[PDB]
């Protein structure tokens, strides 16, 4: 009997790579803000932990602040996932799934999350599985070639953002395709592919 | 309702400085295993991650490493927190809450945890409050000096642990001090002194 | 139970940017004075506080006086926000959501409010919501283009705002926009959006 | 009705100026923590803000700092007096009256305060003494000399601490004085006096 479980209604979790409009596909359903929970933009948040910019800081020095980020990312998740509501629909702008399976995985691979920082953070993401519900029934993908993801961010010019080259963008993109379309997580429940080129 | 609630046993946590005696005071348990969940040593677990010794690197660069080892420390805890078990007593070999009022306080203090790091994990530790259920019956605290402590640690000769200098060791005897005898801490179960001085 | 929970009529919060015609639109209602609780212009109070005038001060040397200013604000709010009333209708020029979603927060991103003066702030707000019921039953908000609130911010010539740059009405414009149009802020009550640009 | 009206316990507060020995005091109470609701060393919260030290950014540059700590110490202690409890006796380090009839008051006798930042203090005091109840049944004074109260600061050794004049405790303990012995503040419930110089 896990934390949230049977608290839940129907769970959608809109996907994607670095500026594939996953905020402003969510835009789309404000007028219905009665009848659906919706928890976007998750990276405000991130961007001000009572004050402490760890996005910031991340691209910055990556080798010692990519665990810290990544955990703090991880809790915010859930926080959204077990989030109470009476309403009959939740959507969700990512999840604790693409943290996982993606931008912790790619940073591992790239060296910035040494092996201890990886090690503590899947032994979390196991204790996580046991012990906390996480509702999902649909995955919204908005798929894109890494080169539009590329444009929309240079376009955006977050400044944490001024040094992502395409090659992580393109990186990030194969592990979104890994996970959402060739099936090679153990997760888990039914996608839609929308065009987001 | 939390994770882990309603499925525990009365529960026992030893607490005490680095040094105190609070593994060998619960090997004195160890005859009674099969009527008591005993959980204990967890500094084993820090030292070997799939091969990695955390608490070698936390001592090394606590700036880069201490944040992913207090957060294994929790996860440690908290694995031992909700550990099913038939039996009518738990004891563990401290808790989560040593590690937050204790630990990374001290780090937090000293420089070790930088602000972003220490929010992080408080941040934490506010949902685990609301998601996972943390027994705690009774504390037993083998308070000692941060002398004895100390000499105790020097004697041990762990390799992690040879550059701690004994202010450490008074910073975290206050803090203990400050949680289990001031009662200082939002946190409220009995507590048992005991006097771990001795032989 | 709050101090003013259950004492409160159906209350109509009037927002939108610097210079968006607030006090203007709330003026006709002004006839109807004796049915409606009617609670404008409040910078008229934080010009004046028994003789200092802290927006004015808050504008010329920020990083000491934008804390006690917002803290101003926000006492100002509480007063109208829990002010008694026998009437079946409050409406209010501004509120307490204003000042911590888009003022205070601009000032942080800023670098008006330290670290330690947001931290401060934004725990008096975690405990006002505690421990103060604010009606909020509608929110009109008068929307327009940041191009448009300089110009009226021009033409009216307040002395405390002549620095005010239009980037600074373009970064309240977002946040505006963030908090009544995209819901991102924790507070929710319906939002009639109006084109106030004319 | 104000809030936290009506859900308090008879309480006490402990008051004594800076190093009178209020912890130490209190420490003596410990004991009985199941039946008694206590809320001692405040300090540690002005010191940790979210991992901003506020009390040694006051000290540092009172002009620019001083509003928001005092305004902080102002929350701390309504967090406090109004916190819940089933206990029948509640006792706490000192409270929201001192902060504004001793330190409050003496930094706008020495200027760390500037009138506008003392009058958005006041303001909120007021506002504060009509919507929040303020349980105060019993002040047990640990009166000292600012000579006593002086050397307990330098043996302590705190470093926020290290530049405060034996003038500044002197004040401290004359405004002490005025509120606790001398009835001077709007305040009244009982006064228990005891020699703290002991
Ligand atoms: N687990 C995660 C999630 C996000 N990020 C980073 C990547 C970006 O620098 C920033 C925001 O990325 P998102 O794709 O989550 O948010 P966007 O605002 O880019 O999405 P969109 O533009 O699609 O709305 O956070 C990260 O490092 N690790
Ligand atoms: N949250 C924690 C818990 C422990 N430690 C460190 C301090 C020591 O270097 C090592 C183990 O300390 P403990 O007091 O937990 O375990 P001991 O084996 O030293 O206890 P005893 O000697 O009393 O059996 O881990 C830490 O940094 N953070
Ligand atoms: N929490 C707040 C509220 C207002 N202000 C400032 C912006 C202006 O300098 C002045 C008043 O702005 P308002 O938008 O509240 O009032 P106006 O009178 O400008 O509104 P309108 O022109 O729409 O009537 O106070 C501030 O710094 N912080
Ligand atoms: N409204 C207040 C209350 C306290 N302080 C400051 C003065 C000291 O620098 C510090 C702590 O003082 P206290 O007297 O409240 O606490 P102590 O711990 O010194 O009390 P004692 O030593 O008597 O236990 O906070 C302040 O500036 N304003």
């Amino acid at each position: 009997t896990k934390y949230a479980e049977g608290t839940q209604p129907f769970t959608v979790l809109i996907e994607g790579n670095i500026g594939s409009g996953k905020t402003t596909y969510l835009n789309h359903f404000e007028k219905y803000k009665n009848d659906i929970c919706l928890l976007t933009e998750p990276v405000e948040k991130w961007r001000n932990v009572n004050g402490v910019n760890l996005l910031e800081l991340m691209y910055k020095d990556p080798k010692k602040w990519a665990m810290p980020f990544q955990s703090y990312v991880t809790l915010t998740m859930l926080q959204s996932h077990t989030a109470p509501t009476n309403k009959k629909l939740k959507i969700m702008e990512r999840s604790i799934f693409s943290a996982r399976y993606c931008f912790v995985e790619n940073m591992r691979r790239n060296g910035s999350l040494e092996q201890g920082m990886y090690n503590t953070l899947e032994e979390w993401y196991k204790f996580i599985e046991e012990s906390i519900h996480v509702q999902a029934d649909l995955i919204i993908y908005l798929r894109t070639s890494p080169e539009v993801a590329y444009e929309r961010i240079r376009q955006r010019a977050r400044s944490e953002e001024s040094c992502v080259p395409l090659k992580y963008l393109q990186e990030l993109h194969e592990l979104h395709e890994d996970w959402l379309i060739h099936q090679r997580r153990p997760q888990s429940c039914k996608v839609l592919v929308l065009d987001a080129d």
